This record gives C-alpha cells, structure tokens and sequence, in this order.
C-alpha cells in the first residue's frame, strides 16, 4: 500500500496472508475470508502454482512477524480459478480457496459480506484497500497491514486513464486524480471493502495497475458484485 498508515489488530478481520512454500516461504497475495472454508483472492496470484500443497493461509495476523513456523495456518485443499480467466488485465481475476479446515469465527478473523444484486446501484463513499504490499514501486514486503482510503471511480472516467486497455464493468476503479494512495506490489488477492449501512461489503479485489499511486492510474480491481453467481455456484455447489 502507498500512502497509507499501519491498520488497527481486529480492523480487518476478513484479511488473510497467502504464503507459499516453494522455492522458500513468502507471502503471496492477501485474500479475504468469505466463508468458513472460503478465500476469495485473485487468479493471477497462481501464475505457475502447481499445486494447493505449497500455499498456508494465515488469518488473524497484524504482522508478518508473527508468522513462524510454529504458527498455525489452514491448508488449501483446492484452487478455483475462473475457467474464463486469461490475465489480470482482461478480466476475470478472481479465485476461490478452498480450506482443508473450517476458520473457527472470532474477534480476530471473520467474513466480510458479498455485495447483494441490488446493491448495484450504490454510491460507496468509503473504500479502503488493505495489504502487506509495497509502500513504493521497488520495495518489500511490509510488516504490518497497511490500509489506505480510496474514492471509486466510474468505468468512464477509468477507460479514460486506461487507453488502449479494455475497461470492462466486471472491472470497478479506485484512486484521487493527483496519485499518492494506492494499492503496490503484493496487495494483490486483497480486498478493497466498502462501508454502508454501518455494514463492511467486499466490492473489490486487488487487481492491476499501471505502476503505484500514480497521477491518473487508479487502481483496476475485480467487481466483485458482477460475480456473486460464480462464487454461490462454486462455494454452494451440490
Ligand atoms: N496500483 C495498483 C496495483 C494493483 C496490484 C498490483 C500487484 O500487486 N501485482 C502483483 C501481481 C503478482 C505477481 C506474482 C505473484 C502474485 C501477484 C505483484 C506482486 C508482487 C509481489 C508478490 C509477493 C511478494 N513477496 N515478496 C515480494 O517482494 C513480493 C512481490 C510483485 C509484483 N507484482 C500492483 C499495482
């Protein structure tokens, strides 16, 4: 994250670090809980993941410094990448994990709500995008989670700051004009939650960009309303 300060431990308990094991243990992507047995992250994370047998998701965690081998994590049991997803930048960035065990519900880790059909038509007025990303484009991985506010942007004016790429509305846009708050390097899989209604939706997932916080570059994320019926497909599945 650019320009954002250090997050509150408990201020988003949807959030989860996505560490892999092979070549050495790392983070990954973020993610967020949306079920007990369910991480909805970004498919371009696994780009060359050959197995779920590398990844250990961690929840309930401020640091990274808490992250030893001794700490506890949930196993993946399955990936889930849309069967439409080609590259971040053509949409369908999006994935679902599917945990060997069930996240036992508490004041460090919960879900946060899908958007609902008819919330299509809202006005977010107050974003936020989390991550242990970098706070500039050549940096590190960051100790502890960063969150940054972020005003959405219409596809309209996001097709404008993105010429030559295809601005679908399976896609929503987050960034002030001028730069300087954004989602960088390893936030990706992340969330970008919206308040309303005193209640927390996840309407973005971190996706891509043209570089970090730069002047008129918002940063792309998966619209996450527009696949509430391919997650309920695959999460509800008979
Ligand atoms: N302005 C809007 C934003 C939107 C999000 C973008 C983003 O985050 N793209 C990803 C794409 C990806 C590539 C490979 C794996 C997973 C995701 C990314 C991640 C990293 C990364 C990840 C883990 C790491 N661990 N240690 C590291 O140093 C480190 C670096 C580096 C480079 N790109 C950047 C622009």
């Amino acid at each position: 994250i650019v320009g954002g300060t250090a997050s509150v431990r408990g201020e988003w308990p949807w959030q989860v670090t996505l560490h892999t094991t092979s070549p050495t243990q790392r983070h990954l992507c973020g993610g967020s809980i949306i079920g007990n047995q369910w991480i909805l992250t970004a498919a371009h994370c696994f780009y060359g993941v050959e197995s779920p047998k590398i990844l250990r998701v961690y929840s309930g965690i401020l640091n990274q410094s808490e992250i030893k081998e001794d700490t506890s994590f949930f196993g993946v049991q399955e990936i889930i990448i849309h069967d439409q997803y080609k590259m971040a930048e053509s949409g369908y960035d999006i994935a679902l994990l599917k945990l060997e065990t069930t996240v036992g519900y508490g004041d460090s880790q919960r879900p946060i709500c899908l958007p609902s059909k008819g919330d299509r038509n809202v006005i977010y007025t107050d974003c936020w995008v989390t991550g242990w990303g970098y706070r500039k484009l050549r940096d590190k991985i960051q100790n502890t989670l960063q969150k940054a506010k972020i005003p959405l942007v219409t596809n309209e004016e996001c097709q404008k700051r993105y010429r030559g790429h295809k601005i679908t509305h399976k896609m929503i846009c987050a960034g002030y004009r001028e730069g300087g708050k954004d989602a960088c390097k390893g936030d990706s899989g992340g969330p970008l939650s919206c308040k309303h209604n005193e209640v927390w939706h996840l309407v973005g997932i971190t996706s891509w960009g043209e570089g970090c916080a730069q002047r008129e570059r918002p940063g792309v994320y998966t619209n996450v309303v527009e696949y509430v019926d391919w997650i309920l497909e695959k999460t509800q599945a008979v």
